[PDB]
């Protein structure tokens, strides 16, 4: 079968594919709820309404409810993953220097700060250790996820 370390390396590619979405949210999706909503629409329309894709990535999509949460869905049989074990979740927060608050909540409140991202797979130990709470769970098994998503 495929080496789990090779699988992780392919999963890491998907994370790189999401970087422009993080950038778009930073520059054009975080000044207000209206901007975050527009950014969601703009991003999701890309790549035939899949956001981004590649040999290994089916889609990189922002939550349709405008929360800014990104789901990366992998092509299981190209990466080496279980058929239903193929997603990572990237959850954004605004850091005001002292506390983290979910992006959507912070933006609605006009809270200013920098944006932090938590990556979760079937497990969330790393994000938890980094102090993040409230993330939805992904589905990539932990042994196939890179460190920041375990």
């Amino acid at each position: 079968g495929i080496d789990p370390f090779t699988v992780r390396t392919r999963v890491s590619e998907g994370l790189v594919l999401a970087e422009p979405a993080k950038l778009m949210i930073s520059t054009d999706g975080s000044a207000s709820t209206a901007d975050l909503t527009r950014a969601t629409t703009t991003w999701n329309q890309q790549s035939n309404n899949l956001g981004a894709s590649s040999k290994y990535v089916t889609s990189v999509l922002m939550d349709a409810g405008n929360t800014g949460v990104i789901t990366i869905t992998y092509v299981a049989d190209q990466v080496g993953l279980p058929t239903a074990g193929n997603t990572l979740i990237l959850s954004p927060y605004i850091n005001d220097g002292n506390t983290r608050t979910a992006l959507a909540t912070a933006v609605a409140a006009g809270t200013r700060g920098t944006i932090d991202w938590a990556c979760t797979s079937a497990s969330n130990a790393t994000a938890t250790a980094q102090g993040f709470t409230g993330m939805a769970a992904g589905s990539v098994p932990q042994e196939f996820a890179p460190a920041q998503c375990r």
